[PDB]
């Protein structure tokens, strides 16, 4: 059971407003996720850009190509993109997820109490989009993002639900693909470590628009740490 990767995407011309790369490994028995910031700078040649805009080129496959260029060593095996509608459905189509909420967030929704809570599509999205209310800042939105993704995955392993979500869901994976994963990599959900690519933001003037835009310069040092980590996650050929 060779380990594999899958680029998780969240949309909303079109853009990839959330980009998460993940690796599952039966041996190591763990999931390794990395959320690359949506503003990550990318060269086109001659013209710079934000990684989230790689969606414009060929839909999702485009972003996949941007993540692979951004991670030369690392190979992206599968991809799965959903817009927010597709998200809401997906959660309900699986009966709603369940997650451990770290902090009292009842000021956003009475259900966002402490401990394990159950959320339906709408409620899950309201959970994930929280911000000011969570004292943990970006890492906070990051945990919550993670929790919902694993919460959705623990349900999936307990299908033709790709009909209830349909058009808002896109994956190069097949039906027999998901099947094999639930029946072989189920264990990989025991250990799940997600982290955010470290770097710095910067304002670089734009010739087309007429002003400075925002870009994220990932730390060259950490980019390798995570690149090699992913290679070690997939057993470098």
């Amino acid at each position: 059971k060779k380990p594999f990767s899958v680029l998780l995407m969240g949309s909303d011309n079109g853009r990839a407003d959330t980009i998460i790369l993940a690796t599952a490994n039966k041996q190591q028995n763990a999931v390794e996720m990395v959320s690359i910031p949506r503003d990550t700078k990318v060269d086109y040649g001659n013209d710079i850009g934000k990684i989230n805009a790689s969606y414009s080129n060929g839909g999702p496959s485009g972003t996949v190509s941007a993540v692979e260029k951004l991670m030369p060593g690392v190979p992206v095996d599968y991809f799965i993109s959903i817009n927010m509608e597709g998200f809401k459905d997906l959660v309900d189509a699986v009966g709603g997820i369940t997650v451990y909420n770290d902090i009292d967030l009842t000021e956003v929704n009475s259900k966002f109490v402490k401990g394990n809570i159950t959320l339906n599509g709408t409620d899950a999205l309201q959970y994930v989009r929280i911000r000011h209310e969570d004292p943990r800042g970006d890492f906070g939105r990051q945990d919550r993002q993670r929790d919902v993704i694993i919460g959705i995955a623990n349900k999936v392993i307990s299908e033709s639900i790709m009909k209830a979500v349909g058009d808002n869901f896109q994956t190069n994976m097949t039906l027999t693909d998901i099947t094999s994963m639930a029946t072989n990599y189920s264990s990989v959900l025991k250990n799940v470590d997600s982290q955010e690519l470290k770097g710095e933001g910067e304002m670089i003037y734009s010739e087309s628009y007429g002003f400075d835009l925002y870009y994220f310069a990932p730390d060259e040092t950490d980019l390798e740490r995570v690149i090699n980590m992913f290679k070690k996650s997939l057993d470098i050929t």
